[PDB]
RNA sequence: AUUGAAAGUUGUAGUAUGCGGUCCUUGCGGCUGAGAGCACUUCAGGAGUUGCCCGCG
């Protein structure tokens, strides 16, 4: 609803969520925007669900566990 | 931020459809609350009494 939505994974909204794995280390968001992984902190920015319920980046590390 | 970190044991599904507690059946026939019976027997409205008293068509 709110217009900051556009941040959030196409996994998200398909009630996906399984964030990733060794295959794969770019995000694709609502509107197929590429968003690399090396650090957290882009991460948290481009996307929403990884920045509350964490992710995981088996590639680069950078846990996050979910708050 | 603990060998933990990401995660639906998940989504769709009628015990459902037709199936008479049914058809016949007298609470039926006979039966005296009847026969006997004095509101009878005794009985005064009774005993006293001036329409009373005066009189010129």
């Amino acid at each position: 609803t709110t217009p900051y939505g556009v941040n959030l994974t196409e996994r998200a909204l398909r009630y996906n969520g399984t964030r990733f794995g060794q295959g794969e280390t770019t995000a694709t968001k609502a509107n197929g925007a590429t968003v690399q992984l090396n650090d957290e902190a882009t991460i948290i920015k481009e996307l929403a669900d990884a920045d509350v319920h964490g992710f995981l980046a088996p590639k680069t590390g950078r846990r996050r566990v979910s708050l």
